[PDB]
């Protein structure tokens, strides 16, 4: 009966509330996806439990074991009924789980420390002084691994071989590396995250250039789940009624510190 | 056997070729959706025939008879197997037909004659010297009919009762109205169309302000069509390989005349 929702701690989508140790169950968390889950649940008429994905991963299939990890894995192996998270709709995932129409649009983007002489991916690919990398697992790293586009292939060829690693375990790690590297590390990350961090103190980062690609986040369910239809219709209704635009403003810009 | 594709003449998605009269079948047409249809068919392995929707409409349900018209109607009543067009994914349509994930993002936007003293929807709403309207049927009109947002509800109240009608039968008529009205008509239209027209001679229009909403176009099939799965996967593959971005550049900006 109670729907198990898998999600991931990624600001400002899902965050621990300041007083979380005093709170129980779903009340421990806040953020864009916490708000969205409550609306999806109200509109589809189900009770739910938010659970943070155990391995802290979005979802990839291991080439060796062929096992899926992360939120995708939780759906594929029946540990969760729905994923409500900044989970990128991709072909390889759509083969194993179902996605709603997108609730947010985004693209891969460049984050620099202010004053870094970089305006584009082409700029990054033509030089070697400034290192650059991505989140170590996820759709951004896979975009680069798989790209046949010359500039992105060049960038991947550099990143896959760079030592020490240019890849990071978490967005927070990537942002800290930008901030601490004196302009010598740029971070490739999803544009929505880039925009959020740009509005956070110490206000020393910025998004530069256009997005490298265009894609979306969707709500995911196990392939063939009965919940999928209602969830998809709910996403469409909430977009049409302006809920999604309101939530982005609430969590990105209303609180902006810059 | 051969898949019947319904589409609509709307630039630069589907246009007749300059020499279209010396050509037959699918060869009469060119454009973003013509190229897209070719790629979808190649990846899904079907042969197809492009047909222009008989009533020239996108699709809406008659409130009295409950009959669907336009491309949506062609799918609903089994006259076509798939619609490959700038067809907006909406809740009411998703209830009666299936949509792929979106192949293009867009939002409602404002087109003005250059020099018109308007920067936003709010500006249009606060004045009466400059008239404004939308395509007389389709998702844009419906956005205003249904909007609870104050500025948009205000705009709708004006538009529904304006005389003579501020509504137009085709985009071409809307653009012509802007161009001939000496700044006294502004046109509300999908951002993709607005961006295309801004780059065509006589180069006398521009898009102003941000988009009023965010949505997507999707490839549509009849509810429960087997074709639906393959087509959806095909759209995701085409996006991931950069083909959709290549097509947008080809049809909007490579050709730019301004
Ligand atoms: N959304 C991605 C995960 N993800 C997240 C961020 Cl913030 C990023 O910059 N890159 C990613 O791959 C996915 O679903 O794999
Ligand atoms: N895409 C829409 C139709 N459509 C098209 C244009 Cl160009 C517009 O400005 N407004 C619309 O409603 C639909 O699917 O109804
Ligand atoms: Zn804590
Ligand atoms: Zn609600
Ligand atoms: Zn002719
Ligand atoms: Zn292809």
């Amino acid at each position: 009966k109670t729907v198990v929702v898998t999600t991931i701690l990624e600001s400002p989508y899902v965050m621990m509330k300041k007083n979380h140790e005093m709170l129980e169950g779903n009340e421990r968390y806040e953020g864009y996806c916490v708000d969205l889950a409550a609306e999806i649940a109200k509109h589809c008429g189900f009770k739910y439990k938010l659970t943070i994905v155990g391995d802290g991963k979005y979802g990839a299939r291991d080439a060796d074991t062929k096992i899926w990890n992360g939120m995708v894995g939780e759906l594929v192996y029946g540990k969760a009924d729905i994923a409500i998270a900044p989970l990128t709709i991709t072909l390889v995932r759509e083969e194993v789980i179902d996605f709603s129409k997108p609730f947010m649009s985004l693209g891969i983007s460049i984050m620099i420390k202010k004053g870094t002489p970089i305006e584009s991916a082409e700029d990054l690919s033509k030089q070697t002084e400034i290192a650059y990398g991505t989140l170590d697992s996820g759709s951004t790293k896979e975009f680069f691994r798989r790209s046949k586009i010359a500039v992105f292939d060049k960038m991947w060829t550099y990143m896959r071989s760079a030592e020490p690693s240019v890849f990071v375990r978490t967005t927070a790690e990537g942002v800290a590396r930008v901030r601490k590297s004196k302009g010598k590390y740029a971070y490739l990350l999803e544009s929505t995250m880039n925009e959020y961090i740009e509005q956070r103190k110490p206000c020393d980062t910025m998004k530069v250039g256009g997005n490298l690609d265009s894609k979306g986040y969707g709500i995911a369910t196990p392939k063939g789940s009965s919940l999928g239809n209602a969830v998809n219709l709910a996403v469409l209704k909430l977009n049409e009624q302006g809920l999604l635009d309101k939530l982005k403003n609430k969590w990105w810009y209303d609180k902006g510190e810059c």
